[PDB]
């Protein structure tokens, strides 16, 4: 995991990695995915990298949700699967799952 580096998924969401010093990544993530909330506001991304791959979690405080991405790096690309947890407007906890491929821009 190169640090600093800047990666973007296919939706346009951005991940800036500041450091990965001892298997613990610190980053900033901003959502731009159409139809997901908190678009445009940067949030800390935290997680871990190792032999087995990596994961990072971002809590979009103030749309009351967080997503965890898990994946690996392969050259310039980082394929991931994610699970998003949030609370709907009737107050029911809800989860959503999907895949992302982030590709390095610088």
């Amino acid at each position: 995991l190169p640090a600093p580096s800047y990666w973007k998924n296919e939706r346009g969401s951005e991940l800036l990695i500041w450091s990965a010093n001892s298997g613990t990544i610190q980053g900033t993530f901003t959502n731009h995915a159409q139809g997901f909330a908190c678009q445009g506001i940067p949030y800390p991304a935290a997680g871990s990298v190792s032999p087995t791959g990596l994961y990072f979690v971002v809590t979009f405080a103030q749309c009351n949700s967080f997503t965890r991405w898990v994946g690996t790096i392969k050259g310039s690309q980082m394929p991931t699967s994610w699970t998003l947890f949030y609370v709907d407007n009737k107050g029911k906890p809800s989860r959503l799952k999907g895949g992302d491929i982030f590709t390095r821009v610088w």
